[PDB]
């Protein structure tokens, strides 16, 4: 059902077995240090360590939610030590150039960018040379769509003919609609509701939905009591053939995740 | 899309707006009375005041998991004092005769049929009598199908022609896929996986896999830590076009219910 796996360095992921779970890898820095101190770094590994035994299969990891050379100083000590640490393939949640290379330097294995390839072309560069997967997100500097779907379909195909041009290979490309990037709430819920059309592009789909405004703006709740929507929202993409989710309660999201591959016989 | 709604005597249920939830009352009786003592009445209404609090449509209530009388003299007085305390439309969880006669006798709106009629067709008689709502489910004594589904379908369907050949409205019949009867583990997924055919039929389908093996046997955990695989199911209910969920952990339920309908548009 997918020709090949997903290469990644010492770790392969197969698209076809199951729902494949990114944990976000929640990074809480010192208000005391620009490095890689003890304490976050400890944080870091400790719940890395928590996400991987709660069913995670890529660790996601990010620096800014903010200078350049910060970034990389915040970001690569985590790396290394999630790395040396938790045997799971890392994503970095980046959409800079330099940071991406540092990260891959680093131990990173997957590209992970928010602008898919728009803020900073250079991005695909750098992917194609390491030769990793590189997530290109939905995104853009406006809302306004003449039809949402086909639209995101068109922005995204922007994304790939950089990727593209810049040496990346089809089967090194990973696409996210973007989900609370760039959409009104009722925006977001017409992409949930119409996700299936991305794979038509014939590239994976990674989803993350997770805790976002638009669950918030449906179930009228606060971030911390937003489980059981995230839950829905990763059940409907599962069901709607996305690969991957990208998720912050692992252990729920793994049983939902397995349960749905069971029913729709992934 | 329905172009009537569920009559109940005094309360109504729309079949457009959202995903109803029918509640599961948990129904523990005294190993020292046989009627409707202060304790076993007195936690039936407090858990269906905390369902009606949690987002429950409706209160379904059960007698056994055994001989007739009894089964009334247990369910009778719980429908009294829920009925009674608690305004939401009511469900009796019987396949007997003479117990939904004294059910909706004592204030139950709703039959609830494990056997769709089939166990005790004079069922729908009363049914036929009081002008009520029943719930055929899905049931027979084997698992030998040639093609689950399509059997599924003409099982049903019997029940259909005894619920009408007794004079029962179209309106007044509710369809439920009977996940967790007569179905081996990997039976009950192909009916989940082929749940959207039932609605051929033209008729509004409730689903119940609370909490059920099935579940356990994909996740592999104890009844008590099934909440995301029912999760799961329940989404993948609501997204197959099912009207109705039978569920336990009606809190947690109703949000992913409230989330799946606004992302499918319902
Ligand atoms: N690939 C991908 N990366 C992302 N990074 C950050 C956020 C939003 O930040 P948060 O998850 O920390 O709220 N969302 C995404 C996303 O949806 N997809
Ligand atoms: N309509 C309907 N009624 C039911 N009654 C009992 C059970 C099984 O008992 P439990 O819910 O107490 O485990 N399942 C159903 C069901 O799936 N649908």
């Amino acid at each position: 059902k997918w020709d090949y796996d997903l290469r990644c360095g010492e770790y392969t992921l197969n698209l076809n077995e199951k729902t494949l779970i990114m944990g976000i890898l929640n990074v809480t820095p010192d208000s005391f240090s620009d490095g890689g101190s003890y304490n976050e770094v400890d944080a870091a590994v400790r719940h890395a360590k928590e996400m991987r035994d709660e069913g995670a299969h890529i660790i996601d990891i990010g620096g800014e939610s903010v200078s350049v050379e910060e970034e990389i100083k915040r970001v690569v000590p985590m790396i290394q030590a999630v790395s040396k640490e938790v045997k799971l393939p890392i994503s970095i949640d980046t959409y800079k150039a330099e940071v991406a290379k540092q990260a891959i330097e680093a131990g990173a294995h997957i590209i992970n960018d928010i602008w898919g390839a728009k803020a900073e072309p250079k991005i695909a560069e750098v992917a194609a040379h390491y030769d990793v997967p590189i997530i290109l997100m939905h995104n853009r500097d406006n809302m306004n769509y003449r039809n949402l779907m086909a639209d995101m379909i068109a922005d995204l195909y922007d994304s790939i003919k950089i990727a593209k041009d810049a040496g990346v290979r089809d089967e090194n490309i990973i696409l996210d609609p973007g989900i609370g990037f760039a959409k009104t709430p009722e925006q977001n819920l017409e992409a949930m509701r119409n996700l299936e059309q991305l794979n038509v592009l014939g590239y994976p789909v990674l989803l993350g939905t997770s805790r976002k405004s638009f669950i918030g703006h449906v179930l009228d709740l606060p971030v911390e009591e937003r489980l059981e929507g995230t839950g829905a929202t990763v059940c409907l993409g599962i069901e709607k053939g996305c690969e991957f989710v990208r998720v912050h309660d692992v252990k729920e999201m793994s049983r939902m995740a397995k349960m749905m591959d069971a029913m729709i016989g992934k």
